[PDB]
């Protein structure tokens, strides 16, 4: 869904390190019982991307014609206490109004920052953003103005086992954190793409890293989980007109 870029790479996903369960855990968040059934959405495949660079140079990833992104990270260190956390923005464009969700470095040094928040969204009507006066500034002057700031904390208890994501459509935007579901009334003209920042210059709030992989959902998908005696499983369903119709039946 990338535009062609030398700086990314395709990785699979569930073979990492505390990725064992990434995606499983993901698709049986509303199958709790026992049984086989059939889930259809976007939801994420087995191939993601590692955008990196080895020079400190501000770089881009741009994702086109894409339903839902999704992002997964690597363990925090002293998750159990001062967790420092690795860096990561990325926009989401529309009109009148898009959204800029950032992800800021370090622990309980950052000045002004809530303890233990290292997410911050930032739901804005402008048009044209600077993020290099977003990612070099002071976290006390990132998101003001007439813009609306939502402060919120990642898990670094969870050690990144669980997946981070977003998903939006004309009526409804749901966004995916722990192991919970979040949804959000609003109507806004999406563009259906993404402007991700992945490598710059280390800063008061960015640390030269990658610790994060992605990937943006186009496509309608649809899984068969089978829940028998504990054992949790799911599979690829190809039979799209009989998918349809046991998902629905
Ligand atoms: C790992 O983090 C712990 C806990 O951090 C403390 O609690 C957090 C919730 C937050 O408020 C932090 O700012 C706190 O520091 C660290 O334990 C602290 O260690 C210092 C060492 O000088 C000690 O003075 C404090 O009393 C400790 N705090 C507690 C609550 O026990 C610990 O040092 C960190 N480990 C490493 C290796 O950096
Ligand atoms: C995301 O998609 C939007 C779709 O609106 C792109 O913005 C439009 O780009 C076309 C290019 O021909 C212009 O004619 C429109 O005026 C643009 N609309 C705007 C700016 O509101 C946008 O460029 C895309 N962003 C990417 C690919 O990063
Ligand atoms: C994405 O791929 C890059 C490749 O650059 C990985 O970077 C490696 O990171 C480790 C741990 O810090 C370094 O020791 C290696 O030297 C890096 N490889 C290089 C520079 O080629 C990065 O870990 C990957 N991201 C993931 C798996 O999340
Ligand atoms: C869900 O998984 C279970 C295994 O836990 C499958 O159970 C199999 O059922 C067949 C048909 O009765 C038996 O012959 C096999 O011995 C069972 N397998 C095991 C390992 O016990 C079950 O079929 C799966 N469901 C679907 C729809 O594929
Ligand atoms: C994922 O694993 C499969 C099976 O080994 C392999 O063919 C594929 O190349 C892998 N994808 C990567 C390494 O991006
Ligand atoms: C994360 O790892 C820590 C130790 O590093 C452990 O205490 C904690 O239970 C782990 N969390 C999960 C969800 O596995
Ligand atoms: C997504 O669906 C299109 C048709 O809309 C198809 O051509 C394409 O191969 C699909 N891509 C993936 C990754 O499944």
């Amino acid at each position: 869904t990338i535009k062609p870029n030398n700086d990314c790479r395709q990785v699979n996903v569930t073979q990492l390190d505390g990725n064992e369960n990434l995606i499983r855990d993901f698709l049986f968040q509303n199958f709790k019982e026992e049984g086989t059934v059939v889930v259809g959405g976007y939801y994420p495949t087995e191939v993601w991307y590692n955008c990196s660079k080895t020079l400190t140079t501000t770089a881009y990833a741009y994702f086109n014609n894409i339903h839902a992104f999704y992002f997964d990270m690597e363990a925090m260190e002293n998750s159990t206490g001062n967790a420092r956390g690795k860096p990561l923005l990325f926009h989401v464009h529309g009109e009148p109004v898009s959204v800029i969700i950032y992800i800021s470095a370090y622990g309980d040094d950052v000045q002004h920052r809530p303890l233990l928040k290292h997410g911050l969204v930032c739901i804005t009507k402008t048009r044209n953003v600077d993020y290099n006066s977003f990612t070099s500034s002071q976290w006390n002057s990132i998101c003001t103005g007439n813009d609306r700031k939502v402060p919120f904390s990642v898990i670094p208890t969870d050690n990144g086992t669980k997946i981070y994501g977003l998903e939006w459509n004309d009526e409804l935007v749901t966004a995916y954190i722990s192991g919970r579901s979040y949804n959000w009334n609003i109507n806004n003209n999406w563009f259906n793409n993404v402007t991700l920042m992945y490598s710059r210059s280390s800063t008061a709030t960015w640390l030269h890293s990658a610790a994060y992989v992605y990937q943006g959902v186009s496509n309608f998908t649809y899984y068969k989980l089978n829940n028998t005696n504990g054992l949790k499983t799911y599979e690829f369903c190809e039979d799209y007109e009989y998918c349809t119709g046991y998902a629905t039946n």
